[PDB]
């Protein structure tokens, strides 16, 4: 039996680096070299592999399960149907990268445009993301293996035809449904459950008529927070009705509402898919947290680790397969912290399985109770993470914390139905 966790990596790093968070790829690898792998190594170690080859080449026909095949085609040559962008370009070859491509009027059918500008090395970047996430699916899927983990992937937004909020092929539905096919006919439920601080729309949209697979995402919703849809009355339809589900949260919002929410939904979502349940993807984004400049929410990285801790100890217990993703995150420092307390809890868990233990994070810190554990002297990275150089540490909130769900909050009075109903039956 192989190591029951395999780290997907590979071995050019900036591959699936995009413009924006260029670097943030480095920061995540570091911090999981230094602070999560070490316990568990003795690079070698019987509880996770850090995989760097083979990774499958991709094209167009790994992507088809999901996405149309016309914007699929266009993705594969836009970058030889204009010229770069010269003007928009201070800075000039050889001490550039990624750079944006002049638009053309056939970007505006597939979504190509603003955020989603092409770029040259855009279809290099969509393949190593896809190509992670498929490799990390099939690993999982071999007996003996308890997570994949691709800090990598995680492109949520994109559209069966239409790209969105950075990404362009899906590779959370992509690895969802290879996933799918490998996994038993008998036990082949999934969740996704999607913590990104945006809504999981492109998710959602792949699997709304489908009672197979159940997303649920937590997301900050209000005017102009985007992509903007999620509300509450968002529920499924056809078959699918009940196997959708949003947690919309005000701007602002700490762990005190998000965390109590979550848990309360993820429980409800656990029920709804019962002992079909085979697999939880996790889509962990790092834009939630207090200080991002995107994300409008105030969770800490104990509130993260807390949320995510309940879906590894589920499915420590039931034996279920965990898909580990990444996301949208940009504070880099931010993002390798989460990443490093969250794969070191899957490590431990892991490491607990194989022992026969109950008892699942007695190897990891929880920062939502250890306000003292040290980012790693040894990270490269490490004079990155002042002004306290600590585990939790986090940049000022850029909008104010709410503790409280506004009033006229249609998530409180769709709890408000429901809790009444709660203490008038046990009486
Ligand atoms: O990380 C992400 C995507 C974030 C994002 C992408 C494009 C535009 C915006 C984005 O966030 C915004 C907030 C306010 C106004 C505009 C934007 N998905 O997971
Ligand atoms: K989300
Ligand atoms: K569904
Ligand atoms: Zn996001």
């Amino acid at each position: 039996l192989p190591p029951p966790v395999a780290i997907i990596v590979g071995h050019n790093i900036d591959a699936s680096a995009m413009p924006l968070t260029y670097e943030r790829n480095r920061f995540v690898i570091d911090m999981l070299q230094h602070y999560a792998c070490p316990v568990f190594s003795h690079v070698s170690s019987d509880v996770f592999e850090w995989v760097l080859e083979p990774f499958p080449v991709v094209g167009v026909e790994d992507m088809t399960a999901f996405h149309d095949r016309a914007y699929l085609n266009y993705l594969s040559i836009r970058e030889a149907l204009s010229e770069v962008d010269e003007r928009a370009s201070t800075v000039k070859p050889p001490l550039r990268v990624l750079p944006d491509l002049v638009p053309i009027p056939a970007d505006e059918e597939y979504g190509l445009v603003n955020e989603n500008m092409p770029f040259v090395g855009m279809w290099r970047t969509i393949q190593a993301t896809v190509s992670g996430t498929l490799l990390a699916a099939r690993l999982l899927a071999q007996p003996g293996r308890f997570a994949a983990i691709h800090w990598f992937g995680g492109r949520h937004h994109a559209k069966k035809s239409t790209a969105g909020g950075f990404c362009f092929a899906n590779d959370v539905v992509l690895g969802v449904l290879e996933l799918k096919k490998l996994l038993s006919s008998d036990k082949n439920g999934i969740l996704v459950v999607d913590v990104d601080a945006h809504h999981g729309d492109g998710t959602q949209s792949a699997f709304l008529h489908d009672n197979s697979v159940l997303t649920l995402s937590m997301h900050a919703h209000g005017v102009g927070i985007f992509p903007g849809t999620g509300g509450i009355e968002e529920i499924g339809a056809g078959l699918g009705r009940g196997f959708t589900m949003n947690v919309p949260l005000p701007e602002g919002a700490t762990d005190i509402l998000a965390v109590t929410l979550m848990y309360r939904s993820i429980h409800f979502a656990f029920k709804k898919l019962g002992e079909g349940l085979a697999a939880i993807v996790i889509v962990c984004g790092s834009d939630a947290l207090s200080g991002d400049p995107l994300g409008a929410l105030n969770l800490t990285v104990g509130g993260m680790q807390s949320i995510i801790r309940l879906l590894l100890k589920e499915a420590a217990r039931r034996s279920l397969k965990v898909l580990l993703l990444g996301a949208g995150g940009y504070v880099d420092t931010s993002c390798a912290r989460l990443a490093g307390v969250v794969t070191k809890d899957v490590l431990s868990c892991a490491a607990a399985m194989r022992l026969g233990k109950t008892e699942y994070f007695g190897d990891s810190a929880n920062l939502g109770d250890n306000l003292g554990v040290a980012v790693p002297e040894g990270c490269e990275y490490f004079t990155r993470y002042g002004p306290s150089f600590l585990m939790h540490g986090l940049p000022p909130a850029r909008v104010s914390k709410l503790y409280r769900l506004p009033y006229g909050s249609p998530l409180f009075m769709r709890m408000q139905r429901a809790a009444t109903k709660e203490a008038l039956r046990r009486r």
